[PDB]
């Protein structure tokens, strides 16, 4: 297991535009196109992301290509974030992937406000962090996925995904 398989499991793969759990237009492996309620807007952002007139449908290769860029982007966002980098650098490899998953889902922003959980993680106080992470909108809206990520931080293993 790795970050890619892990996220492909959390996000799924869809080749036509769809709405995510928050009602936003998305495509591929969790690639958010826009927060706008406009489908046209969405179709426009997609064609710009892909570089062709897609008509709201992409191929598998294209989806995987967006996915790689998004993963790369998430990592780099972490490395550039002063609040997050030190946490990330402090973690083992399995736990790093859990932090990337959260950023990929919620953005640097979103995560960068789990201040308290982040300190706990940096301290390697796993059970405590796991409890603090659950006190969130994130957990309450997507509990199953949140639990998988939270178990990963708690244990440092991939058991939740096997
Ligand atoms: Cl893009
Ligand atoms: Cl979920």
């Amino acid at each position: 297991m790795n970050i890619f398989e892990m996220l492909r499991i959390d996000e799924g793969l869809r080749l036509k535009i769809y709405k995510d759990t928050e009602g936003y237009y998305t495509i591929g492996i969790g690639h958010l196109l826009t927060k706008s309620p406009s489908l046209n807007a969405a179709k426009s952002e997609l064609d710009k992301a892909i570089g062709r007139n897609t008509n709201g449908v992409i191929t598998k290769d294209e989806a995987e290509k967006l996915f790689n860029q998004d993963v790369d982007a998430a990592v780099r966002g972490i490395l550039r974030n002063a609040k997050m980098k030190p946490v990330y650098d402090s973690l083992d490899a399995v736990r790093r992937a859990a932090l990337i998953n959260m950023v990929f889902q919620m953005g640097e922003t979103g995560v960068a406000g789990f201040t308290n959980s982040l300190r706990m993680l940096q301290q390697k106080r796993w059970d405590e962090a796991a409890v603090n992470l659950a006190k969130s909108r994130w957990y309450n809206q997507t509990p199953n996925r949140a639990k998988r990520v939270i178990t990963t931080f708690r244990t440092g293993t991939w058991d939740a995904y096997k």
